[PDB]
């Protein structure tokens, strides 16, 4: 009766409220996809309880053991019924779970301290004076573990090898290493959430380029699901009443510090 | 065994080869959805034909007689296996077809004549001297007819009533119309159309602020069909490989004239 969706703490999708330990479940949490989550299940008429994923991981399947990990394996395992995330829609997952359309479009970015001098994924090729990587697991590192245009190979070229690692845990501690590198370390994550960085204070980065792919974020339900269908047509029709506009600019922009 | 692709001309989409009437079959056409489908049946493994929808038109239900129209009827109907065009991924349309995930992003945008005093829609909305319209049917007006944004309303209203009339059939029609107003009409339509157009001689024209909303198009397939998935996977793939960014450089870029 009471629907499992599963999430994950990430600025600004899901934080902890101010006053969070003083409250109980899904009152703990705000975000843009706290926010998606109520309007998707005001849509599709059910109640539900936000959980975080236990392993704080997105989705991937071990080499080894098979296994799926994060939010994906809570699905493909039947712990969970829906997904509210900012998960990268990406073959594999699609493979074994279901996504709606995407809730929000984006792009692998550069984010850089201000006053770095670099402009594009080239520039940063072409060195080694400034040092660049990714987050260590997660849709970025395997697009470019998997490209197969030679700058960004040259890129995963030099991400592997480099020394001491170049490969953050988080999201925030790669805008630290950023933010303390004195413009020597550039990080490469999702638009989304280098727009959101560049809003907050000390206001010291930048996204600089355009994007080097094109993607979005999926609602995920295990497959033959019936609230697939349904939480598909959710998304549709918020996407189309300016819902999710009116979200993105609340939790982005509104709300903008710089 | 040699499944229909249901298509329609729409520069650089589906257009007909320099000679195309000393051609047959598939050899007639070219462009950007022509490469797609031939990506696109590479993968999923199967002969295809591509057929120009009879009607011209995209996919819209008669509220009268409640029969699809365009492609998106071909597919209701049977009468076609895959729709392959710039098709707008709507909730009406996800209501009765199955869409891939997006092979293209988009948006709802403003095309101008070079030197036309407008920023944006807002620009538009507060005055008369420039009129502005959209094509006559499709997903465009029906943001416009279905927004609650006041911004839209009132530009809805004005090309509701506008004497004459704003709306034009065809892509050319609306181009042909701003390259001929001396700037006084802009076309409301979508920024892939809009960013072609302003890469051709005469290069008169501009797309000029934010789009007014965000979606996709996808590929198309009846409900319930065997293809479905598999065309699923097949664009998330070329997305994945870069193929989906070549495609639309090719056509939109490397050719541009501006
Ligand atoms: C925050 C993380 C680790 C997630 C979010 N989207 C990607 C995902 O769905 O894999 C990851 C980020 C990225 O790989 O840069
Ligand atoms: C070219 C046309 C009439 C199509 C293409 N995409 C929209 C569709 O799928 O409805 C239409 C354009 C628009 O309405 O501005
Ligand atoms: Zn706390
Ligand atoms: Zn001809």
């Amino acid at each position: 009766r009471t629907i499992v969706v599963t999430t994950i703490l990430e600025s600004p999708y899901v934080m902890y409220k101010k006053n969070h330990e003083q409250l109980e479940g899904n009152e703990r949490y705000e975000g843009y996809c706290v926010d998606l989550a109520y309007e998707i299940a005001k849509h599709v008429r059910i109640k539900y309880k936000l959980s975080i994923v236990g392993d704080g991981k997105y989705g991937a399947r071990d080499p080894e053991t098979k296994i799926w990990n994060g939010m994906v394996g809570e699905l493909v395992y039947g712990r969970a019924d829906i997904a509210v995330a900012p998960l990268t829609i990406t073959l594999v997952r699609e493979e074994v779970i279901d996504f709606s359309k995407p809730f929000m479009s984006l792009g692998i970015s550069i984010m850089i301290k201000k006053g770095t001098p670099i402009e594009s994924a080239e520039d940063l090729a072409k060195q080694t004076e400034i040092a660049y990587g990714t987050l260590d697991s997660g849709s970025t590192k395997e697009f470019f573990r998997r490209s197969k245009i030679a700058v960004y190979e040259k890129m995963w070229s030099y991400m592997k090898s480099a020394e001491p690692s170049v490969f953050t845990k988080t999201t925030a501690d790669g805008v630290a290493r950023v933010r303390k590198s004195k413009g020597k370390f550039a990080f490469l994550l999702e638009s989304t959430m280098n727009e959101y960085i560049e809003q907050r204070k000390p206001c010291d980065t930048m996204k600089v380029g355009g994007n080097l792919d094109s993607k979005g974020y999926g609602v995920a339900t295990p497959k033959g699901s019936a609230l697939g269908t349904p939480v598909n047509l959710a998304v549709l029709k918020l996407s189309e009443q300016g819902i999710l506009d009116k979200l993105k600019n609340k939790w982005w922009y509104d709300k903008g510090e710089c």
